């Protein structure tokens, strides 16, 4: 059904990853994932057979409310990251721990401190970050999970644990790096930023990190093709950082839609008519070719370009769109949606738009759990 | 009811035109047009009387799905254009053939190649574009349609038939230009770009067209007053091109609302609270002054500024807003909407928002076919 | 409940003001205001006790339609301002008269001339602005009202009473200033602009005002923190104007939401996920810390910073949100909301969105009329 062009220069070690952080709560809500034949098959088995060497997991320090009701988004905590890393190691895939350093979503607008860290001074907030990182990674490695990468923040574009000063922000990053660097010399320290379209942003960030002597190994970028610029920019800006500051580069989040349809009753973020550059048809091929070309752009940077991660490759519907009341009840109980009512105290946007998945049409599996043909793009970049 | 300030510098042959491409789908759906007295009258009779010398038609190569179902938007093909061009030529009106070179709406965001050309290579695309242009213009000429202009694309702001490369785009542009130039030395070659407000865009576009040696006679702009900036800009950016690159200039699309109301039950594009600069009142007089002032801005270029086309002056409601279900039938069955469901395969936006006209409140005819007093702006710009 | 950080630089006569222009229509809709103990108490008493020293009122020349149906927004006229100002002076508060010189909302996009002045020529409009200012302030001053401040226009960013030409704008500004100057030497002539984030804007405006010899005393800015940029911009740009042209600076409108929730059934204007910079929590404390921070940004200007006015601190709901049909009647028949259907003739945005309050979550009073802790920010800015 799907054919994609061969990407030139892919290493054998090129990181073909997926962030499946929603898996547990989907599974806690009775989602079932099959294979191409229609037989039940663990998503991580299917993922292996498709060529994926890596899994990315988000960790929130307390993604739950006062009475324990979960904020949503898969209620991603250490326990779920430990399960996912266990499941990922069994299937022969290395892990990336995306520490939000927040009790819920961290983006460029929302980089809130955890509730526990809210009342602390900059000095004490610095040591909790260090301890949280250290202790969390330590329990992970006790459960023999292969971590090749740890991320100090998610889209820390000018904010990080409540701080807007780059000087305070850099000091916080080095605390995470120190924990990582003490846990193992061979866990790469990843830094995550988005909006690569904005002119000069990635050059200025990289300077500011160098001027404030942050120890990082990978400068990572979100490149969602509908919001984050031309493919050429990605390669060029990523090249600058790697070539000028002798760092590695990779893409931490990409995704493209395969259907205009919604599978759960909660509006999905793309396609949309006004705010998004849609250069690839909204079909399963167009999806696959965007994943291909993002892999090419990272590759075209050079030996610096080391990988691409897809983001939520299976936030599939917990139920058909008609069964919304039933779906809502699942979303609230197990946080199988993007957010739940219980996040309204912590994330303003959740109060208004609590619900299900906004990415069920940008997943690489179909609404009923069987894999789409676009999931085979991670093999096809080496072949064609 | 309405008066307007005279425009100085209007040539006897100044192009006072309207793009009435919805007429056939509206007529097939039961919409009927009248005169000011109130008796039934063909829109081209009324239009001729109002002083219009030109009609503009859009041509999509196959504006239909596989089973023959129209994409909507008037289901505009060669056949509907030939009808319109004959009807126009009967009423003393020259025709402008706007080739989208797509199977649906072509805009800066969407320049999807025709389904047949989608699987072609660059060299074949270039050959088909020539042939389609030559054959299509030939059929019209055989029917003795008087064609004065042909557009090679619609708002080709850095896209054209699936191409984002200005070298490749100009090559494709020249293909059409050749067919026009072979058919007659007396059919002007219009090139259509939009967003005049953006600083430097029309100057850089014109430069690329000279560097890559494109043959065009007219540099056309879209100027909807709510989206595209000052009247002074339009005149200056169109003048620069005219005197620097020795080309003529015109406005190919302009519209303004006369009511805030919706007449068909599909949300209208303007007026809007957030995104639009509405400097004229949303009244029939406000409409008329907007048009007059866009006619003056073009005439303020001088002898290069050759005309103003109003876009969809008569996309009037196929049924009252309370007859929506009956309207949905006509919208789908006859293409009397902006897009039907059958475009969801080609246009992502159609699946989300299929339905009727969003420019019914910007028409120079009222909801029930009777010409508005603003239709005489084309008359009054000379008398005063 | 709430604490705030003290502000250094704070005169004894620093202006701690509120725009309570919605009060009569809300009171005319049975909205009732209480104290902190649940005991009915005039809003102006509670306002006085909270540290507030100033009230701002908005004057529309005819906030009503043809048949006397009020446009909305508090149906604010000279009579309502004389009531509000009277009640202001009784509770020890000086007044600011914001003249929109429009029959409804005056903003950067909408600066419509009053209906009576709409058919007038430029010169007649200058006398009419002058008489209106003179006679309106004369009636006020005959009722004991202490006017310390008169504002000529509301956010006159390139448009004022119908004119988009800075030359004609300035002449009109000098018309009102004269009548204030002719009313009393001590009343302060305020000029009001918004979007300070845009680079160059306030410095540009300030030259034009000086180059065209406008008599003003205060350069006033709108600073809503979710749309208008950094606090350092506010201080910088206000500093520059005040130090470069020897004027005074102040913030005339600022506000921040205390709840995600709506109280009256009409969508509120912030918080919003899609397009705003919310850097304070959507809680009463975050509200309080925002107001403090805009006081410190004005304070940081120097002695030029003369105060900050909170906007509509009490546009609380007429009735709980489920009571929508019953609410509409009050909004429509008392102008208890931002606009009513009768305004659709004058302001297009009213046709689409006529209704109730979009600031009810940004009020310093709760949904049931009791003060919120943040209303005491004006006390705590000197204490801590
Ligand atoms: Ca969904
Ligand atoms: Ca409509
Ligand atoms: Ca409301």
């Amino acid at each position: 059904d799907i054919f994609v062009k061969r990407v030139d220069g892919l290493s054998k070690e090129f990181i073909k990853g997926v962030d499946v952080s929603s898996i547990i709560a989907l599974e806690d809500s009775g989602v079932k994932f099959y294979n191409a034949a229609g037989k039940k098959q663990d998503i991580f088995k299917t993922l292996k057979e498709a060529g994926i060497n890596y899994v990315r997991v988000r960790v929130w320090n307390d993604p739950y409310d006062a009475k324990g009701h979960g904020y949503g988004g898969g209620n991603n905590d250490l326990e779920k990251a430990i399960e996912i890393g266990k499941r990922a190691t069994a299937s022969g895939m290395k892990l990336l721990v995306d520490f939000h350093y927040s009790d819920f979503w961290a983006d460029p607008a929302k980089q809130r401190p955890p509730k526990a860290w809210a009342k602390l001074n900059f000095e004490a907030k610095k040591k909790a970050l260090y301890r949280f990182t250290k202790e969390s990674l330590k329990a992970m490695l006790k459960e023999k999970i292969q971590v090749g990468m740890v991320q100090i923040g998610n889209e820390t574009n000018g904010a990080f644990v409540g701080e807007t000063d780059w000087a305070k922000i850099c000091e916080l990053l080095n605390a995470g790096s120190r924990a990582v660097r003490e846990t193992s010399p061979n866990i790469l320290v990843v830094l995550h930023f988005t909006n690569p379209e904005t002119p000069g942003r990635y050059a200025s960030i990289a300077k500011t990190l160098a001027e404030h002597k942050v120890d990082y190994d990978v400068f990572a970028s979100s490149y969602y093709p509908f919001w984050h610029g031309t493919l050429a920019n990605l390669t060029s800006v990523l090249k600058y950082v790697a070539n000028t500051y002798l760092k590695k580069v990779m893409v931490a989040e990409t995704s493209y839609p395969y259907t205009t349809e919604d599978g759960d009753g909660h509006e999905n973020t793309a396609p949309k008519s006004s705010g998004q550059t849609l250069n690839y048809p909204i079909t399963v091929q167009g999806q696959a070719n965007a994943i291909r070309d993002v892999i090419q752009a990272v590759a075209a940077v050079g030996k610096p370009g080391i990988g691409v991660f897809y983001w939520e490759p299976a936030w599939i519907p917990v139920g058909p769109p008609e069964q919304l009341k039933q779906n809502e009840k699942k979303w609230e109980k197990y946080g199988s949606g993007w957010a739940s009512s219980f996040a309204a105290e912590y994330d303003p946007d959740a109060a208004m738009w609590h619900g299900g998945s906004a990415v069920d049409n940008q997943a690489l599996f179909d609404f009923n759990g069987r894999p789409l043909p676009s999931l085979n793009v991670f093999k096809y970049v080496d072949t064609g």
